[PDB]
């Protein structure tokens, strides 16, 4: 898989970010993850956590994976990176977000977020506790 350039539009919640993708607006979905709805318990710090990774980031990076690149939605279905660190795993490992929607063909990096899971589950964090 390969890295590819976005900025920063705004924050919307914990799994969903607006960002400019080749030039356009675009809302983005995170591959492999679940948090909760804003209205649901860690719903608003899974929010507080994604808006504090993605507007603190010089740099935010979108990745593909091999299957569908949008959901029937139409939002991006990526991997996000900020300044290196992926907000999927970062999420996953803080108890923030389950994984969750494991798609057969993006499921890339689906060994990655279950062993973040597993030690943040380990911690009993968040939703975890
Ligand atoms: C993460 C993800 C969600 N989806 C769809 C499935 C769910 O459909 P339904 O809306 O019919 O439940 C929805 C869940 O997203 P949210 O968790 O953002 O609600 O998004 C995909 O199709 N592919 C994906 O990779
Ligand atoms: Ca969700």
């Amino acid at each position: 898989l390969h890295k590819e350039p976005a900025t920063l539009i705004k924050a919307i919640d914990g799994d969903t970010v607006k960002l400019m993708y080749k030039g356009q607006p675009m809302t983005f979905r995170l591959l492999l993850v679940d948090t909760p709805e804003f209205n649901e318990k860690y719903g608003p710090e899974a929010s507080a956590f994604t808006k504090k990774m993605v507007e603190n980031a010089k740099k935010i990076e979108v990745e593909f994976d091999k299957g569908q690149r949008t959901d029937k939605y139409g939002r991006g279905l990526a991997y996000q990176y900020a300044d290196g660190k992926m907000v999927n795993e970062a999420l996953v490992r803080q108890g923030l977000a389950k994984v969750a929607y494991v798609y057969k063909g993006n499921n890339t990096h689906e060994q990655l977020l279950r062993k973040a899971e597993a030690q943040a589950k380990k911690e009993k964090l968040n939703i975890w506790s």
